[PDB]
């Protein structure tokens, strides 16, 4: 009783996130600063000799809008679940980020191979993702160059099966900074921040980043123990992590 | 009672921001974002062809979340009353990259303006500390184009123009921060603006995100303003697309 009725408070809090992700011209500029720049890091970039060059991107909330599950979560007060997320990518809804279609054709289609390395499953949620990529008109979206999860969340392995292919990864796309190598995962936000400061230049360059609000790494970074908490947990390490001025606050008749 | 009702719905208004608002001030994600706008903008810069740089100040080179982390906690909606009370209390923060940004422009070949809808009258003297304190270079009377009678921005912009600049960048996190063209439109009109308008982002317009607040908030509805915290509740709620769970 009192942990649904907390579940539903967890879900609320990313209601102006979404708003701002959905309806926003500012979140389609921030797509396209995106893309725009990933365009032309890439046209700079070359293979080391003798490899190919490749471009590696995540996809759920990178080059696919899963917006609608966020808002599901919103209006049922429901959290994640592995259960009802492969139900939602069998509904086969996803959309296309702005920019992230053109983007991925233009690399295929000008020396250059895109691989798709994604945390959903690929053991049950591969058919609705093939589906949904070949309805946005995605190019080049096979049993090579489509890497999705096995038994592990981070990404080092997927992308170091990419480079012994034969490629040269010149660039890296993603909502997550675990999209661009195990350096962050499972660390503390503070510690991604680190990461951030002392990597400051590479983004925009050769680490591309989509805005999301609503999910990530960010959000097991708040603690190390935050998923192992209930939903109040959750909302006191939430509470927790805003730093909030002190007001300015002596009247009387 | 209508006081407790409405309390209690600013209250419930305030903690739907909370999840970006924790995202911006905590994830390494925002930084990057930050960063990977100043990285565009200094290429940009250096690439074009008096040159000036324009740029807005709230939540894009200067960090005011305090402000909003004091109304999730107090449950208050914004006021210019309280605003100014911020701003008074000269606690902004930089936000990642821009002071180095700007003060490369400055030492660079280009000149910075700052064109910012902080009030002149009474938010001048706050933001000129602040802006001091953070090692920003070349604010003066000159570059520092604070707000008088109007929110949109396309009178201090010419105002640059006629000064004899050519201005060959603009920053900001509000779409209006690159001319009238957006100003006082719905966010589907902006989302147009945007799409015609795609190559331009990252070249001569650059964003830095703020989920927080802006003109994306009126533009959810007309009367956005017009009603009470419910009706806001409502059009909020009405704005939200969802999976119908089958």
């Amino acid at each position: 009783a009192v942990e649904q009725a907390n579940q539903a408070k967890l879900q609320q809090q990313v209601a102006m996130g979404l708003i701002w992700t959905q309806q926003s011209g500012e979140y389609a500029a921030l797509a396209h600063q995106a893309f725009n720049s990933a365009k032309m890091a890439f046209d700079h970039a070359k293979a080391k000799k003798g490899k190919k060059k490749a471009v590696v991107v995540d996809l759920d909330e990178t080059m696919i809008d899963n917006s609608a599950y966020a808002g599901w979560q919103v209006q049922s007060g429901q959290g994640f679940s592995p259960k009802t997320w492969t139900k939602w990518v069998d509904a086969r809804q996803s959309a296309a980020i702005p920019g992230a279609v053109e983007f991925s054709n233009y690399v295929n289609a000008n020396g250059g191979t895109m691989f798709f390395v994604s945390n959903r499953r690929d053991d049950v949620e591969k058919a609705g993702t093939v589906d949904d990529m070949k309805r946005l008109g995605f190019t080049g979206v096979n049993d090579k160059t489509l890497l999705l999860k096995k038994d592990k969340s981070n990404k080092s392995v997927r992308f170091k099966q990419v480079e012994d292919m034969g490629y040269d990864i010149v660039l890296f796309v993603g909502d997550n900074l675990n999209d661009f190598g195990d350096a962050t995962y499972k660390k503390s936000n503070a510690e991604r921040r680190d990461f951030v400061a002392k990597n400051s230049k590479a983004f925009g360059k050769k680490f591309i980043v989509l805005p999301n609000t609503q999910y990530g790494d960010w959000e097991g970074g708040l603690d190390k123990n935050y998923f192992k908490g209930d939903s109040q947990s959750k909302l006191d390490v939430r509470a927790k992590a805003i730093h909030a001025w002190d007001g300015k606050h002596h009247h009387h008749h």
